[PDB]
């Protein structure tokens, strides 16, 4: 009976182990473009990824992780709402079993693919496990996919998948560059929030990109062939792995654009 996301164990179980689950600043949320509002104070966003270190990728059985160097600023998240600098220390994604679906945060109610969280933590804290303890430890880069035309810098990942099919399974994966997972824009809106997963920790400080990047169908297909599952049991197929919405409890969004 570990959590997951499916009819029993899915996100409508989860506050009975994580009772944070229906705390004041969960996420995702609906990001209401009307009511959101421009916030000139909003220093300029800095994406400084020139000098990242992939090591490795992981099907952890709720998503696959791409794991970084964190160990020194190599590649990091800076101004916007953010104070100092927060380390990159791994990529990953949701998605749907249907392109009408698969992103957490949603824009106006509208739900994309899938969608792209850099997970990054305040360098104050030292490392990711302290600074899960702290109100501003986290920084999420969230960004949007749609299905258009292929992203060529996905393609790596893509291809690896093979490899890590079920849960457990890793796999090598250096000089991948996150780089070529950005959209030409940084335009964002930004709030206090939560992870997505258990624990549910009210840690983060999101940042959700307003442009989306664009994947081909053959490439989030390869996505809906990963298992939730470990190597030899029956196969649930790794789709739908979405937190939806929750309640905005009165939190303010802000934009970086007027
Ligand atoms: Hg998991
Ligand atoms: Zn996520």
């Amino acid at each position: 009976h570990h959590w997951g996301y499916g009819k029993h164990n899915g996100p409508e179980h989860w506050h009975k182990d994580f009772p944070i689950a229906k705390g004041e600043r969960q996420s995702p949320v609906d990001i209401d473009t009307h009511t959101a509002k421009y916030d000139p104070s909003l220093k300029p966003l800095s994406v400084s990824y020139d000098q990242a270190t992939s090591l490795r990728i992981l099907n952890n059985g709720h998503a696959f992780n791409v794991e970084f160097d964190d160990s020194q600023d190599k590649a990091v998240l800076k101004g916007g709402p953010l104070d100092g600098t927060y380390r990159l220390i791994q990529f990953h994604f949701h998605w749907g079993s249907l392109d009408g679906q698969g992103s957490e945060h949603t824009v106006d109610k509208k739900k994309y693919a899938a969608e792209l969280h850099l997970v990054h933590w305040n360098t104050k804290y030292g490392d990711f496990g302290k600074a899960v303890q702290q109100p501003d430890g986290l920084a999420v880069l969230g960004i949007f996919l749609k299905v258009g035309s292929a992203k060529p810098g996905l393609q790596k990942v893509v291809d690896v998948l093979d490899s890590i099919k079920t849960k457990g399974k890793s796999a090598d994966f250096t000089n991948f560059d996150p780089r070529g997972l950005l959209p030409e824009s940084l335009d964002y809106w930004t709030y206090p929030g939560s992870l997505t997963t258990p624990p549910l920790l009210e840690c983060v400080t999101w940042i959700v990109l307003k442009e989306p990047i664009s994947v081909s169908s053959e490439q989030v297909l390869k996505f809906r062939k990963l298992n939730f599952n470990g190597e030899g049991e029956p196969e649930e197929l790794m789709v739908d792995n979405w937190r939806p919405a929750q309640p905005l409890k009165n939190r303010q969004i802000k934009a970086s654009f007027k």
